[PDB]
């Protein structure tokens, strides 16, 4: 409350390190569905189901101007692309795995580098 704080946690490295983490999702071998925007021309149904599209290149700019006041808006915006793809794509498909792993992946490396 007013003039009654918790111990100051250091947050100056969070950058840097939501940086690390995200090149290390950038070059998993199974990062391919998530490295660009879906195309909303090209493919039927993404614009009106999808209401907040998301992938690694837009959180990557981002990150790189200032566009995450903190490492929980982050975390949010990297799984916000998983949610989506759970909700497009069938469990038993090839990106509809691809999400599942990436997801463990992630919240493994979260937890290990802030936890």
């Amino acid at each position: 409350s007013m003039s009654v704080k918790k111990p100051k946690r250091d947050d100056s490295k969070d950058l840097a390190l939501c940086s690390m983490i995200l090149t290390e999702m950038e070059t998993h071998e199974d990062a391919w569905p998530f490295l660009l925007p879906v195309n909303l021309k090209l493919v039927p149904g993404y614009k009106k189901v999808i209401k907040k599209p998301m992938d690694f290149s837009t959180i990557r700019e981002k990150l790189s101007s200032g566009q995450y006041p903190n490492l929980e808006t982050f975390a949010l915006d990297v799984r916000l692309v998983f949610d989506n793809c759970e909700t497009f794509n069938e469990d038993d498909s090839d990106i509809g795995r691809a999400g599942h792993n990436m997801r463990k992946y992630f919240e493994k490396k979260w937890t290990d580098t802030f936890k």
